[PDB]
């Protein structure tokens, strides 16, 4: 069902995460962790204190898809990431704990009807790493993903 999912997304904040490679998203799915650039790290730490749920929606660049979404369970704290060209390791030192809500893919073709008011009403697939997605758009985007029946949202609801 979708009732527990809708409960978790209630009054949530949503952020687009753009990863340069699949390996880091796979590692995030395996380890329950994410790290971002300092500008976005600051934004996510503010958001974590501000909302009942902060949802990260992941997309690997050039994949044409989202790879899933997860809820922050912590602020950043100080993994074996693969870093972009010129991207170093100290720029990714803050580590957030995350609980996955959906590890399934969604192709961009399926979200073409969703625009993001916080990015000039461009299609929600468009945006830089860290772009906030307005509540209604983000909720509908997360509801488009195939259900992930390997995940039990009961423990996620208890974190809240
Ligand atoms: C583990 N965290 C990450 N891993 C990877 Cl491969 N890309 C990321 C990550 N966070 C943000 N981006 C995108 C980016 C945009 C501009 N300059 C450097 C990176």
């Amino acid at each position: 069902g979708t009732s527990k999912l809708k409960y978790v997304l209630q009054d949530a904040r949503f952020f687009l995460i753009k990863s340069n490679n699949h390996e880091n998203v796979s590692l995030a799915k395996a380890k329950g962790v994410w790290s971002t650039l300092p500008v976005n790290e600051k934004k996510l730490n503010l958001a974590f204190r501000s909302a009942r749920s902060v949802i990260l929606i992941f997309s690997v660049r050039e994949s044409g898809k989202f790879q899933g979404f997860a809820r922050l369970s912590s602020e950043s704290h100080h993994i074996h990431w693969v870093l972009p060209a010129g991207m170093s390791a100290k720029m990714l030192g803050g580590v957030f704990k995350i609980d996955w809500i959906c590890r399934r893919e969604l192709p961009f073709t399926k979200s073409a009807h969703l625009t993001n008011p916080w990015n000039e009403h461009k299609p929600v697939k468009i945006g830089r790493d860290g772009q906030e997605i307005e509540l209604e758009c983000g909720t509908q985007l997360c509801l488009l993903f195939p259900p992930d029946e390997s995940i039990d949202l009961y423990q996620v609801i208890h974190k809240m």
